[PDB]
């Protein structure tokens, strides 16, 4: 099976739910697990989350947010301050039954806010801006789907507290725009910003052409003073007003991002990676291979190109495995969605050129080796915006 | 309490266990949590883990290791292939009792290796080199201690599989040396490499001067073929030998690293941060402050210095809060272990110099502003090696 060619066995436009399973399995993104609704994130899909993590982590740090880590556990009575058929319960640990069951966090408000109440002694302690990258568990009763609705998933959740409503409201929309940027500028997915235990909730919605539905892609909550009154997160007003309750937001985005990417950009040849989150942006494949002197000169030139592409900060890799055919390589990296295949054979070598095959469109482009690296940087940008505009044109048609 | 001065209330050499609690609380490293043996990682301590994570993640990627994410859950019968009084058990989820309890992973061998068995169809599928940054849970029956022995902790665990014993054994010792480098070159802690369900186990041991004990700082396992026979991770030998079982290692380091740092470098003034894992390496504090024209010229020069230190890639920050005294600032950043305080007042300003106060030793150094940034880069190196050599001299004395 591994060293054999592979086909997406059903068309996206015929049965998208079965097509979806084909793509995520044949592109080596997940493994099914014997605990239902949990899925292994294989490196090919986990790398996409790492790119999102690295980007968003840099952006919120510019806003003053610091990372932390709160516990996985919340006691039953602490959870039930302020859904119940979605909680996993620990009732035994070590050698003893617990007198009170412990919940796995489905979200961390009731884990974090007793500490926020302790940390806020005066307005000088505000703002508090904390984020954590972590796993949460929701025993989802709707049917689980890899990435889109899983019972364990990875996310970040940010939890912020301010001395005034206006600071908090301003951050809600900055965060919301950062979430839109993840979809638009990292995943090439157009989104709409909209207002859905808080004062107001805003999401980014990603339209899915094949079924006409919208993916709730991330959530930004303005909690007002609802949680700060619940947990007594308060300070003395400097201007005589007495006890003032902190103004709070929380916000989160998950590995559902990766399911949106599959649903929207996947096609009948398999995954199509948005270039900015592709762990391999360009795969270099030797083609048309006799002569010992020729095979060396050709592989040596491929190594040169590979180094020149990485010098230009392109994530290029070379596939010079000889126990497997070029045609198998084409198919493997197509199924996995590598944005560009660079083919180099004897004919192209003699013309000091390569042949680039663009995955999302199938276009073949012959390019001189001279200014190649710069031409490839441009091409990866071209692909990103073309992927985006193609979905945007589909959405602005149905709407 | 927050805007007041604070003292470590008991000496390290008098009661190190109570001294330890003083330091980790007053340096804002942790919060105690109402589930026993779990502790909040506040930003000041979580940033240390982030530095270790970023460094080690870069090193194992050079060895070909890829990141992934396997589930939190392992079914009872899968765990009990191959300690029991240390497992947290889920017995109810959503609306139903489970027919079989689910364990929180205490480690991920039994979560991962059924997938390894599926992925290894031939020797061409090897090596497999996977790592995950994640949380695990052990209901530790010995008494829990922040960082050193917690019931939830963060770690990485790497799990590798090779076609030959020699490849696997070579990686065991490369990983072990990377763990030694974390202690030696990031935390300024000398370690000894030693050989403790595997074929052999190697650890790095950090000597703790105040009580004479050794911290098991990380673990590198050579599993041989024990787990690959258990899980049938095997391939056909190309040379006629028949079924061959993969040769496996696993290896892990946790947030226990941070407890070693506190135990070994902490002193009676509080935390002392090894410079290479200090989120603030240098804190700039205006001292000796009347004149509106003078206060601006002094804060403006401090901002200049701060920018020049960051241009040199030094993690400098400026503390120009005016609602709190310089003496409070000295004490706050000492308790938190900032490697160097840079004091600038009117007298130094007129001599175009600053006064640096080195935290681990108390030494005060007057330095011209001219070549300051380069002098500070050197100083942070000097501090790292001096911290290391001071502990090494203590260990080579007791031994
Ligand atoms: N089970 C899940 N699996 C994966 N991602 C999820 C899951 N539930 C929520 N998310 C994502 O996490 C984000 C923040 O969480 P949250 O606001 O609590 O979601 P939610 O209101 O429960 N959404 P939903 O269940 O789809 O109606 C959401 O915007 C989703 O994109
Ligand atoms: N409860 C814990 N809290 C924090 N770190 C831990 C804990 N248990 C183990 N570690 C660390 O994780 C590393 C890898 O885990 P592992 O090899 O399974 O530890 P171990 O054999 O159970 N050690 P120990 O319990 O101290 O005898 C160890 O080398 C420790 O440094
Ligand atoms: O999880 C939330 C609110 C916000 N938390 C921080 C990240 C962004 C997120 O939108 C809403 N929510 C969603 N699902 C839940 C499921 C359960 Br089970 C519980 Cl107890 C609670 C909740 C619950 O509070
Ligand atoms: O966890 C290990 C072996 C290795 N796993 C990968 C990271 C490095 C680590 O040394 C040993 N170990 C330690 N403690 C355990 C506690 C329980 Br509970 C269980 Cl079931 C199993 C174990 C168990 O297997
Ligand atoms: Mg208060
Ligand atoms: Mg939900
Ligand atoms: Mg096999
Ligand atoms: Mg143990």
């Amino acid at each position: 099976a591994h060293h054999h060619h592979h086909h997406i066995e059903i068309s996206k436009d015929e049965n998208y739910s079965e097509w979806y399973v084909q793509v995520i399995t044949k592109a080596e993104m997940i493994e099914y697990y014997d605990i239902s609704g949990c899925y292994v994130l294989r490196p090919w899909s986990y790398a996409i989350w790492e790119f999102i993590q690295e980007w968003f982590d840099e952006e919120i740090k510019k806003l003053g947010v610091k990372n932390c880590y709160f516990p996985l556990f919340v006691s039953q009575s602490a959870l039930e301050k302020e859904f119940a058929p979605e909680v996993a319960w620990i009732t035994r640990a070590g050698q003893s039954d617990l007198a009170e069951a412990i919940a796995i966090r489905p979200t961390s408000e009731t884990v974090m806010y007793p500490s926020y109440a302790k940390w806020v002694q005066s307005h000088r302690d505000l703002p508090i801006k904390l984020n954590q990258w972590c796993n949460v568990v929701r025993w989802e009763f709707k049917h689980p789907t890899p990435f889109l609705r899983t019972r364990e998933f990875l996310w970040q959740e940010g939890h912020t507290a301010f001395q005034s409503k206006d600071e908090a409201e301003d951050e809600v929309f900055k965060i919301l725009d950062l979430y839109a940027q993840i979809y638009i500028d990292l995943l090439a997915i157009p989104v709409i910003k909209g207002r859905k235990g808080g004062d107001f909730t805003a999401t980014v919605e990603a339209y899915v052409p094949v079924n006409g539905r919208g993916i709730q892609g991330a959530t930004s909550h303005h909690l007002g003073q609802n949680f700060s009154k619940m947990f007594n997160i308060s300070f003395e007003d400097p201007n005589g007003g007495g006890k003032i309750y902190a103004w709070q937001n929380s916000w989160g985005i998950s590995t559902r991002t990766i399911g949106a990417l599959v649903m929207i950009h996947g096609d009948n040849c398999g995954l199509v990676l948005p270039p900015r989150v592709a762990t391999i942006q360009m795969i270099i494949v030797p083609v048309g291979i006799t002569k010992d002197e020729q095979k060396t000169a050709l592989i040596e030139k491929a190594k040169e190109i590979n180094n020149k592409l990485m010098d230009a900060s392109i994530r290029a890799e070379l596939d010079i495995r000889d126990h497997i055919s070029p045609g198998w390589k084409f198919n493997h990296w197509e199924l996995k969605g590598v944005p560009v295949r660079i083919e180099i054979g004897p004919k192209d070598l003699a013309n000091n050129q390569v042949t680039c095959v663009i995955r999302y469109s199938g276009e073949k482009r012959t390019i001189p080796i001279d200014g190649l690296a710069s031409k490839c940087k441009d091409m990866l940008e071209e692909i990103h915006y073309s992927m985006y505009n193609r979905i945007l044109e589909v959405r602005e048609s149905h709407t």
